[PDB]
């Protein structure tokens, strides 16, 4: 059962099969990276949720705060990066994840690491080093070398993690089979789907309007989830209706005023996705319980911050 | 005047007048980096006399091993590379250099220096490292991701020195002009020209016949240059006449039987030259001088070596 468990909400396991034979193991281990970024998202969320589902399966959990693969990636200084990192590690504190965490610089410029990036630098192709930052590398009119030593990076960092389970977003799938290809022990790898940005223009990101953040107030949620994208019995790329799959608890039930139908008690996302598409449920009635509900969802990781926050 | 003695025989300066402004201070350094070689040829021994020139010029030189490019360089294992560094050394030293010596991994591992690597990778084009390496890069079907991290260490280690001149053939001209464009400090770059093989086929190398070793036994010089690349009355691209030109000392006479000149006196290599273009000096004379005067040259070199090799 613990197979289904984890792969639940998932894209794709490369493989089901080398999973199965990990799942067989007394101690098993998975890691995630994640360059630090100043907001912490739905997206970030749906992935600890992932690595949630790992530990109860028995995994031991390692976060990687990747600030040296966000140096190569031109997110400013290093200082600032691990600044961001800290706060990073205290939110996914927040989340309910107990786990290890490390950052790539702690490991990541000692002799022995450097020497197998360089070793991996020999071994990989500059084609596939490219190809395999193209939904990843900060866009640019004049691609530097940083672009390609940090995928061999990446892969440097799963070698010295030795994780049975490397787990990211569906964006991270190039790398990871570059890793594959490249490391004595093949990870097996679990990758989430991407969320859709608020905006309805792609992945979800720290753009002004695009995200939830886990710790955004109460009023921030309500307004950015009500001037989403979400036209009206469109499921597809609507991120109202993904937040609907991937957040919320059901059954729920959905308030609306008489005119409109009363409370509409909904079973599953199954049924919610139903009312949608046949224009049973209107976009303002869907956002109107997206809103409450995340706001009761991230309460707790809004909370449990809040009172660090004070350092008391 | 020491202007005038480092300028001999060189192919360029980047450039003059910053050379006359390094000649003004009171300590001055250059260098010049070597992938360990197998064999000490020629090739080498014209550069390092130009370093003898330095040195003789109140330079203190610094000669890098440098076993960590050759190893990006695709030129075998790093502990075995180190080992022809050791030999390297010993050619060097038997050569009447006075320096000091560095492998490239004593220093081009530590935390510092990777973190300027992965600094210089965020500034450096892909295409302005890949152009750099065209005369450099062992070639390759498959270009790997080593290729565009060579140059930005080999720039690099001109910032660990510090040099205020760093030497090498023209075929590090790119690379120099990138540690112009990506250091606080420019160095003065000083270019040796390429000397080509004895082979008449590109430049000198350790491929079979086509290098003449500073350590080659006397009858080893005499077969290389008698079946070496050398048409009559042809001077450019002619490895016996380069050989002329930058090894041997002036005046010398050349022997000859008395059916074709007798002995000829020779003041200078552009009296030289003038008797070979005119077909006054035949090849076969010309070879059977050249390898005779060479293994005088070399003699010092190998019998020094030579009396280290019995370890007594």
């Amino acid at each position: 059962d613990e197979f289904e468990m984890i792969k639940r909400n998932t894209s794709e396991i490369i493989s089901e099969e080398e999973l199965r034979e990990v799942l067989k193991k007394d101690e098993k281990s998975a890691h995630i990276g994640f360059e630090p970024s100043g907001k912490i998202h739905l997206g970030h969320y749906l992935q600890i949720k992932k690595m949630i589902d790992l530990q109860n399966a028995g995994f031991d959990i390692i976060i990687s705060l990747a600030d040296l693969n966000a140096y190569l990636n031109q997110k400013g200084e290093l200082d600032e990066i691990r600044k961001i990192g800290d706060y990073n590690k205290k939110v996914f504190e927040a989340m309910g994840l107990k786990a290890k965490y490390v950052y790539g610089s702690e490991f990541g410029l000692d002799k022995d690491y450097t020497l197998n990036v360089y070793r991996l630098a020999l071994k990989t192709t500059l084609k596939r080093a490219r190809r395999s930052m193209e939904l990843i590398a900060r866009e640019d009119e004049n691609p530097k070398v940083a672009e390609v030593i940090y995928p061999i990076m990446q892969v440097n960092n799963s070698h010295y993690f030795g994780s049975d389970v490397a787990v990211g977003g569906m964006e991270q799938r190039k790398i990871h089979m570059l890793a594959r290809e490249l490391l004595p022990k093949k990870v097996v790898c679990i990758h989430n789907p991407v969320l859709t940005g608020l905006d309805g223009e792609g992945k979800m990101s720290s753009s002004k309007g695009n995200f939830i953040a886990v710790d955004d107030s109460p009023e921030e949620i309500r307004a950015k989830i009500k001037k989403a994208y979400c036209p009206a019995g469109v499921v597809e790329g609507n991120p109202i209706m993904e937040i609907a799959k991937y957040f919320l608890e059901y059954p729920l039930t959905i308030k609306r005023p008489e005119k409109f139908g009363g409370d509409l008690t909904v079973n599953s996302y199954e049924e919610l996705e139903s009312l949608f598409k046949n224009k049973e449920l209107h976009p303002m009635d869907l956002k109107n319980a997206v809103a409450e509900e995340l706001i009761k969802i991230l309460e707790p990781i809004r909370k449990r911050l809040l009172e660090h926050h004070h350092h008391h």
